[PDB]
C-alpha cells in the first residue's frame, strides 16, 4: 500500500530500517513473520507465484496448493480493496507476492537472517556469480549451512544435467513457495535455466522482495561467462538491481566478495571471504565493516 | 479535445500558460482540481489507467475502482463525445486518462507544484537519474519532503528487493492512482522494473500528463548504468520527451541538475542543488534563473 | 480506382495537377470538398481511420462516430463495388481514408492550402523536424496561424507530459478525423509518440493523402535527436517520403529551410524561413522560388 | 502441374520459349489470354490474390470480386486435382495465382509484350529503381504510355501523400487484379510501401509470375536510397530476383538502363534508354541488343 | 523407428550403407521401394508433408489427396505404435514423412539414384548452389536429364516472375509429394522463395530424407549472391547439412563442383563437372574418385 | 522435492555423490531404476516429454504412450503433492521428466554407466562436438558400442538427409522416451536440427537430467561450424551448460578429448581418446585421471 511521509515520520522509517539489519536479533524478523502466518486461517491464500505462462498459483500457510477460493476482499488502511480469488488451481483475481500483511508499516528493510563470522548478512536475495577458477555451488552450500546456524537449510535443484534435478519451471516455482513459506535459509541450484519466458521474468522481479519480506534468505547460484552481450548483461542486471547481496569471486583462489545492502536508501556493505575445500569437495568459509560508494559497485561488474 | 485558435487567443494561451508556472500560487492548481474532483456525483468514472494487458482499470472520486457501470455519453462543445463504460472491472468503452475534463481550455501548462530554496518547481513527472557516486532514492524522498511543504508525501513502492515492496505492476497502477486522485507530492520508488509490456509503456506515456493535469508532482527515480545500447537508450528517451522535469547527478557529489520545462513551447528553467546526509541516511538539500537552450540539454545526456 | 491514360490525356492530367498547386486560389480545392461533403446524406459514412488495434472507426460528415450502418454498395466508372458497413461501433467492410469520392478524376495534387509572404503552400502532411537550437512547438502554432489567414487552425495535442494532452491513441484519432472533416489548417503536437503499433503505422502511411485529398494541411511537430539507428531512420523515412512538405531547421538559429512537393511527379519547392520570438514565447515568421533537385533533399537529411 | 522432359521434349520447350520473346508478334500472348478468360463461364474464379492478413480474394474473368462459391474440383492432366471454394467473401480452398490454366505446357516464358524503340520488352514485373538525380515516376508513366502503343495504360495508385491515392492495402491488391484482368500495361505508384505483412511479402512474390502468365507488364516504381541495410536490401533482393525485367537510373542524368529477363535459363538482355522533360514534367523517351553476363548484374546493384 | 546394435551386427549395417551407394545397381533402390508403395492397399496413407501453417496434407500411393481416414494404428517390432488419421483435408495424427516403412533395417543409406560418365550419384537433396557467372537452371535441367537417363525427369516450377510458375507454397508442396511418389528424377526449380515460415522450415528439414528414403533425386537450383548474413548464412547451412549431396560453381567458366555424401559416417566423394551451352541455352555435361575431408568443405563454402 | 540440510548430513551427501561416480559398480544405478521401474502398476505414467507445441507426451513402464489417465494425486515426505493426468493423449495436469521418483535422497549424482579403457564414464548427456577434419558421427556409434559392453546400444536417427531419417520432432521424443525407458546405451544422431521451438528447447533442458536419473547415457552429435555468432553461441552453452560430458575434437587427427562431470559441486575429469578407421568406416577406440580446473574449460571452447 502506499505511505505518507513528513521529515519527522520519514526520519524513524530509516531509523527502524536500520535497526532492522544493524541491531535487531540475527534470524528475528523470520521468526516474527512465521507467527503471523500461524496466526491465519486455514485455506486462506498467503502467497501467490508466476508460473510459466504467468499466470500465478496460490498457496496457503501450510505450503498447500489452493485450487478453488471463493471472492474475498478485505479493506486495507489506505481504502484500498485487496481481492483474492482462486479458480480451477489458479489465481484469477489478486497480485503475485504476498496476499497477506507481514510488514505492515515496517517497509523498505534488509532485514538481518543471521551473524556469521561476525559479519551480519541481510535477508532476500543472495546471487552468487562471477568468473573463473572458483566453483559457485560449493560456495552456496557453504554458505547455506553457515547462515543456517542451528537450522537445517532448504535446497531447491533446478536446471542442471544431474541425477534428481527437476527441470520443470513450474514444479521449480512450487519449490520456493514452500521454501519461504517454512524455511529462513534456502539455497536455489541453480537460477541458471531461468536466464526468459514471462514467469521466469516475474520470477527474478518478484523473490527478492518475497524474501526479503519473510526475512528469510534465498542463496542462488547464477553462472554467466557465456560473453554474449546479450544474455551477459541480463546476468549483470539482474545481480545489479534484482539481488539485496551480491556475492562475487575475485582473481585470488578460494576469494569471494560481498556486497550487502543494508536497505532503503542506506550504504551498501561490503567484506571479503575465505574459502578452503575438505573432503568430498565440501567447502568450508573462513572466520579470522567497510562502506562501499558507487562506480566501485560497476568496477567490481567487471564478468566480461 | 480540439482547440481553435488566431493570433490574438493563441497569444493569450501563451500568456495564461506562462502565468501557470511563473505567477500562479504555487500549489493552487492541486486545489483548484481537488474542488471539480469534489463535484462529481459518486460512482462516476474519473480516471482510467493501464493494467499489465493493456485493458484499463477505473476510479472514482474516493480512489474506488470501479466494477460495474452503464454506458453513460456526454456531449462537449465542440461536437466530440465521450462514452464511458465499465464492465467486469474492467473499461469497456473509453480512454486511458482523466475521464473528467480539469483543464477545459487552459491546456499545456506545467502548474506550478511547489516553491522551495526560492525555486518554482513545476508538477508533471520529475524524473531522478543520472550515473555516478550519487544515490537516487535519498534524493527522491528529501525532494518529496521538501515538496511536501505543509503536506506529508505520497510514497509509491516498487519493484525492488526490499521488504513489503510490491513487485505487481497491476498492484503499481492501483497505487499510482490513488496517489493522484488524492495527494500533491507523490514518490514513486523505483521506476526501474517498468524499464517492457503494453500496460508499462501506457504509464510511461500516460503518467506525465496526468499528473500535470491534476496539478500533482510525480517524482520518480530511474536508475540506468547498464550501458546496453537497447536499454540505456529507453533510459534516455523517457527521460527526454515523457518527464515534465528531470533531476540528473553531475561528476561533483551531492550535487544536482535540475531542468524544469515551463509549458507548452516555453522555455525550460534549469537550476542547481546541493546536498549532504545527515542520520540514517537521511538527505538534506541545501537553501543558500537561468534559461537553458537545446544541445544543451543533450549535452548534460551523457549517461553512457 | 485505377485510371486510363494515352499520351494526351495524361499531359493534360500533369497539366491540371500543375494548376492544382501554381495557379489555383489558394485554399479553394478545401472549399469545394466541403461542398462535396455537405452534399452527402446524414449518416452516411465519409471517413474510415484506424485505432491502435488496426480495426477502423468510420465517421460522418458532422464528425459523428458511426455505431451501426447496414451494407451499402456503390459501383465505380471503372466496374468496382466499393462495400461499405459499421458494426457495434468498427468497420466491418471497406477501408482506411475517404469512403466518399472527392477527387473524382483530379488525383496526385498538392492542392495549394494558402498563400504567405508570398510563398504558396501545399495541403498534406508537413512535418517540422531536425535537430539542434531550434525549437518546434513554437513553429508549428506560428505556421499554423499563418496559414489559418482569415480562418482560425485546428490545435490536436498529444502525447506530451502537459496539462491537459491526451495520451490515448484512438481519442487521437478521433481528434484527427474531426479537424480533418471541418477544419483547413490543423496542428498536431507531437507526432513523437506514434513513433510503434499497427494503428500507429496506419496513421503515418494514411495521413498524409487524407489531408492532401480534402485540400486541408496537418502541421505535426517531430523531434528526433534520439541518435538510435532503429527508430532515428524511422523518423527520416516518415519525413522522407509520407509527408507532403517538409520544414526543417539549420545551423542558423531561427532560420528554417521548406521543401514542398508540389505533386505527383512534379518538381520539389524549396524556400527558407527567418523566424523570431516574442512575448510569452509566441514566435513570428518574417516575409521580406528555387527548384531542389535530388540528392540534395539528401544532403538535407542530416539528423544524425 | 509438373511437367515431365526428355532431351528431345526439352530442347523443344526452349525453342518454344525463345521464339515467345524474340519472334513472336510484340502483345499476342496477351491477346491468346483474353481469349481463354473469355471462354469460362461467368461466376468461375479466375485469379485469387492475397489481401493483409494473408487471406485471399478472388475474382471472375469481368474483375468481380466472388462472394461465395461451392466446392468445384477439376482433374488436371497429371492426375492433380485443383479444388476452388470462396465463402464470405474470401477464398476457403485454393492457391494464389491463376485459378484457370492460362499457360497450359508453354511456361517458363517472358511474353513479349510490347517492342519500342526497336526494343522488344518483356512482360511480368518490371521494377523502376535507382538512386540520385534522376526521377522515377515520370519514368513509369513515360515507360507506360510507350508500352501502351495503340492502346491507353493502367495507373495503380497506391502509399504516397498526394490527393487521390489509396492507402489501404486491400483496395490495393483489388486494383491489381482488375488491371491484370482487364489491361496489357499496368502502372503502380507506387511499390514504396508494400516493402513487412504477410499479404504485402505474398504480392512480392506472386504478382511476377501472375503478370507474365497473362502477357501484361506490370511497371512499378520502387524509391529505396534508405540506407539501412535492413530495409535496402529488401530493396535489392526485390529487384534481384523478384521482378522479370529491371530499369534502373545512371550517373548521367536522364538516362537508364534496362535488364530484360527473356526466360527460363535464357541469357539476360540490356539496353539503355536516353530520356528528357517537356511541359509539366512530362518525360519522353528517346529512339535513336547486347547480352549481359552475371557478375554483371551485381555490379550494377550499388544501390548503397 | 529405434535400432539397437552390437559391434557385429553394426559392423554389417555400414557393409551394407557402403554397398547401396558403391555397388547397388543404379535406380534400383527406387525400384523397390515403388513395388512396395505398389503393395500399399488402396486409400492408405504413404505420404504426410508440410502445408504453409505447419498442418500435413496426406498422400496415397497414386498421389491422390486424403480428405477423412479413420484412426488405423499399426504394431512394430519393436513396441512403438503408429496412428494415423486424416480430418477435413488434414492430419490430425501422425508424422510428416512416409507413412509406410520404405527402408525397414536398412537406413543411414544415400541410394545411387544414377551412374554418369562414370561418376553414381547419390538420391536425396542435390543442392545446385554459388556465386559468379555460372548459371543454375540451365545446371538443374542438364543434370536431371542426363540422371533421367532412359527416363523422363519432372520439373516442379516454383517462385520465379516467369509465365505459368506457380507461387503458392500449397501447391508447391502438392507438387513434390507427387513427383516423390512418381518420378526418379526431379527438379524444383528454384528453392530460393521458400528460404521463411513453418511449413517452409519444414520442407528444408524433411525433403532431403524423403527422396533418400524413396531413392529418389530432388535437384534443387537456389541462388544465394544476397550478401545479407542474415540469410546467406541460411543459404550456407542449409547447403551444408540439409542436403545430400552438393553442386557449386567454381572461378572457372562452366565448371561445377560435385560433393556426394555417401552415406551415414562414410567418406564425403567429390568430382569436377564441365560444361557448355548448345542451341537456345540448353546445357550439355561433358564425359571425358577423389575422397574429400572436412575443413576442405567450409574452405569451398566461399559464398560471400 | 525440496532437501534439507546440515553440516553432518550434508557431508554425507557429498560422500555418497562421489561414490555414486567414483566407486559403484558400472552401470548399477541404471539396473537398480529398472526394479523400480519394474515396480510401477501398469498404466500409471512414469515418464513425460515435450512435444513441438510444448504440450507435454506421457508414457508407461513399457514405453506406451498413454492416452487417458484419471486425476491422480501422491503426497511426498515434505508435504507437496504431486498430480498426474492424461486427456485425449496429452498431459493436462504434472511435470516433464520422470513421473515416479527414481533418485529419492541420492541426487545430483552422475552414476557411473560404464568402465572402458580404463576410464569410468557417467550416464547423462554426453554432447560430441567440435570443428575440423575430425567425424562426428563414426564416434558417437564407437563410444555407443564401447560404452554398450556386453549389451547392444539404441540409435535414434533423427534430422539428416539420409535414407530411413525421422524429421519429425513428435517421432523424435517418442523415440527419446522409449530408449531411456528401455536401454542403458542412447545414440542421438544428430542433434542438430533441434537447435528452435518450445519442445525443442525443452528438450535440451530436460534430457540431461532425465538420462542421468534413469542412469542411463545419451550420446548426442553435434555439429556447428556455422560461424553464426546467434546459432553457435547456442551450440557452445548447450554443450556448455546442458550436457553432463562432454567429447570434443582436437588439432590431431583421430584424437578427441573428454570432459566427464562427475556430480554436483564436484571436480570435473579430463581425459583423451585415440581412434582410428577400419573397413566401412567403421572406428575403433583405443586402450593403450587429471583434474581439469576452470578458465581451462573455456580455453577449450574454441569453436569459433
Ligand atoms: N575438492 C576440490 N578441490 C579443488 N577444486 C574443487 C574441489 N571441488 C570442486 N572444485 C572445483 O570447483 C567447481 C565446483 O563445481 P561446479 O560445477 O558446481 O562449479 P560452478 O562454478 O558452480 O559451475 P556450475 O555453474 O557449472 O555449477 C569445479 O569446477 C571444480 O573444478
Ligand atoms: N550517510 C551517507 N553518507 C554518504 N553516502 C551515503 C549515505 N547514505 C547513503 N549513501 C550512498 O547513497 C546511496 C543511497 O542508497 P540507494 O542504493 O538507495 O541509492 P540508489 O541510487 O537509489 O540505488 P538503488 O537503485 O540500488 O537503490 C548508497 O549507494 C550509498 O553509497
Ligand atoms: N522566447 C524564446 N527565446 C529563445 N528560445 C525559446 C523561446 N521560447 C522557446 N524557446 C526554445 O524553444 C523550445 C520550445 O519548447 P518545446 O518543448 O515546445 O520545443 P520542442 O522542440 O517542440 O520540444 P518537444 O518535442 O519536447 O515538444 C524550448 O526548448 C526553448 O528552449
Ligand atoms: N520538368 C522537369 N525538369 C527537371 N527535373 C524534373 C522535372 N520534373 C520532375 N523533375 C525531377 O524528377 C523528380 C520527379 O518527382 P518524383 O518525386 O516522382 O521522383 P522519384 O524519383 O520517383 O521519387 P519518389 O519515389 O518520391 O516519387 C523530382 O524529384 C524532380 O526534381
Ligand atoms: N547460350 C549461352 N551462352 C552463354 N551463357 C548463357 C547462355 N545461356 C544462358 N547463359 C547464362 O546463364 C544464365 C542462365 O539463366 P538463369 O538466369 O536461369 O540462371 P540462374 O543462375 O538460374 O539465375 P536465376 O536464378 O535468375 O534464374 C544467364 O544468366 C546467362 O547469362
Ligand atoms: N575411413 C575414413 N577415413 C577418413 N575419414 C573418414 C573415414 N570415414 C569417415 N570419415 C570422415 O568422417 C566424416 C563422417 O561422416 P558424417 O557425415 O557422419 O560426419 P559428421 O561430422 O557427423 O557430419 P554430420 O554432422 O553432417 O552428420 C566424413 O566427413 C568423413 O570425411
Amino acid at each position: 500500500m502506499i505511505h505518507l511521509y513528513d521529515a519527522k515520520s520519514f526520519a524513524k522509517l530509516r531509523a527502524a530500517q536500520y535497526a532492522a539489519f544493524h541491531t535487531d536479533a540475527p534470524g528475528s524478523w523470520f521468526d516474527h513473520t512465521s507467527g503471523v502466518l500461524e496466526s491465519v486461517e486455514d485455506g486462506t491464500p498467503v502467497l501467490a507465484i508466476g508460473v510459466e505462462s504467468g499466470d500465478a498459483i496460490v498457496f496457503d500457510k501450510n505450503a498447500q496448493r489452493i485450487v478453488a477460493y471463493k471472492e474475498k476482499s478485505v479493506k486495507a488502511e489506505d481504502g484500498s480493496v485487496s481481492v483474492v480469488q482462486v479458480e480451477n488451481g489458479f489465481m484469477k483475481q489478486g497480485h503475485r507476492g504476498w496476499l497477506v500483511d507481514l510488514t505492515g508499516e515496517l517497509v523498505g528493510c534488509s532485514p538481518v537472517v543471521a551473524e556469521f563470522g561476525g559479519h551480519r548478512y541481510a535477508s532476500g536475495m543472495v546471487i552468487v556469480t562471477g568468473k573463473g577458477n572458483s566453483g559457485k555451488t560449493p560456495l552456496v552450500h557453504a554458505l547455506g549451512e553457515a547462515l543456517g546456524g542451528k537450522d537445517k537449510y532448504a535446497t531447491v535443484r533446478f536446471g542442471e544435467p544431474l541425477s534428481g534435478y527437476n527441470t520443470d519451471f513450474n514444479v521449480f516455482v512450487d519449490d520456493i513457495a514452500r521454501a519461504m513459506l517454512q524455511h529462513r535459509v534456502i539455497v536455489i541450484d541453480s537460477l541458471k535455466n531461468v536466464i526468459i519466458s514471462r514467469g521466469a521474468f516475474d520470477l527474478l522481479s518478484d523473490i527478492g522482495a518475497m524474501a526479503a519480506s519473510r526475512g528469510c534468505v534465498v542463496i542462488a547460484s547464477l553462472n554467466p561467462t557465456s560473453n554474449d552481450d546479450k544474455i551477459v548483461e541480463l546476468v549483470k542486471e539482474a545481480s545489479r538491481s534484482n539481488s539485496t547481496s551480491l556475492v562475487i569471486s575475485t582473481d585470488v583462489d578460494g576469494e569471494w566478495q560481498v556486497l550487502t545492502r543494508t536497505g532503503e536508501g542506506l550504504q551498501a556493505l561490503t567484506h571479503t571471504l575465505q574459502t578452503s575445500y575438505g573432503e568430498h569437495s565440501v567447502l568450508t568459509i573462513h572466520t579470522s565493516q567497510t562502506v562501499i560508494k558507487n562506480d566501485e559497485l560497476e568496477s567490481v561488474l567487471r564478468r566480461l
